[PDB]
């Protein structure tokens, strides 16, 4: 049993001509609307959550954390995935590595990886090595093209302790 | 080459407002349209199938059942699932783990996933603690959200023996 | 640090009625139209390059060619696939398998998978049992099935040396 695979997927749509502006990866990048969602609304780590839940066939972050309960209005992505790794640990389980993609339009992603590998390493306790994180646009199709939210990708490696 | 990576995707159409009712992951779910589909219909197992097929450099559900083939029309994913497995065996391969997410506005897919694992577990001959499977809406948007079709991605992980 | 995952995804916008004909997996597929990018517009490629590099915790693309860079203008995907694969074994690291999934209503991908592999197998130096490749259409649904762009999905799994 010495190695886990797991795989996530996230989107959320944008809200009005507000503010939010929108927080992914745990950093806060400036738009001029954010995503409209239960929680923090963070695609990046939602995902991630997923793919790792999902290695340890633990369902996925519903699962753990009813949607439905008013404890997670608006509740804080990391500490979503930080409790999640708890519970993968408790299982005998530890991050071999991680791949994001982040789809969308606009804003550029690409100033505030290493931001996001910096949280990331730090809540999955590793080595920064052990995450990368991409963004690609759909060219303008779809939904993600026409602008109208982002989705987000992501793969995971579990390794036995 | 003690351990191999496969990924799989799958969508299809909703049919009329007739019945179906559409059958995922080898479970008959209520619902008011079922599937448009030259089989089974069922999006999980075909996505999983898939996935493993690529996991052994087998090509996919085509290269080996072939869609214009009269033999199919209808045919049972459970059963096709089965003889792609059939197939990994003889070439020395074992399922580590499967990881699948069902990306769909409506139904919920939730309280049918238990079965799910259960077919599943049962089919490629392993505990149910390597079987995963996650729902995700995508808030409406896009065609899944505009409620026309459900989609599906599954990832595997294959042992050598 | 025996094994890592990565993942890749990539789409492109066909462009009028002209020629191109869109060159994917390294192999030129006859087509009405072809696709529009700043480069050889080669979703497969794209897409195994960017699970290579993601893998790798390189990045992608774009952090080993800048997107901006005139240098790059209409080069060839193989190229890259090529350069970034040095990069990788450079770190250490070769490929365990590779499985990418085309998806794209028309033209049909099934002749020319064959080629594909061939050409993969020949650039990231292994034996064609380690590449798969797959397509599927999304039943006339989303942008793809609208017929507007194609898109590409990849995984792959690299081994330390």
């Amino acid at each position: 049993n010495a190695m886990r695979i797991g795989h996530g997927f996230d989107v959320h749509k944008f809200g009005e001509n507000g503010s939010g502006p929108l927080i992914i990866g745990g950093v806060r990048i400036p738009y001029e609307k954010g995503l409209l969602a239960h929680s923090d609304g963070d695609v990046a780590l939602h995902a991630a959550t997923d793919a790792l839940l999902g290695a340890a066939a633990l369902g996925d972050i519903g699962k753990l954390f009813p949607d439905t309960d008013p404890a997670f209005k608006g509740a804080d992505s990391r500490g979503l995935l930080r409790e999640a790794y708890r519970r993968i640990l408790a299982k005998g389980y530890k991050l071999g590595n991680l791949d994001i993609t982040i789809i969308a339009q606009a804003p550029k992603m690409a100033p505030h990886i290493p931001q996001m590998r910096v949280n990331l390493a730090e809540d999955l306790q590793c080595h920064m090595d052990d995450i990368n994180v991409k963004a690609t646009t759909t060219e303008q199709l779809g939904f993600t093209g026409r602008g109208e939210g982002i989705a987000c990708e992501a793969v995971v490696l579990l390794v036995n302790v």
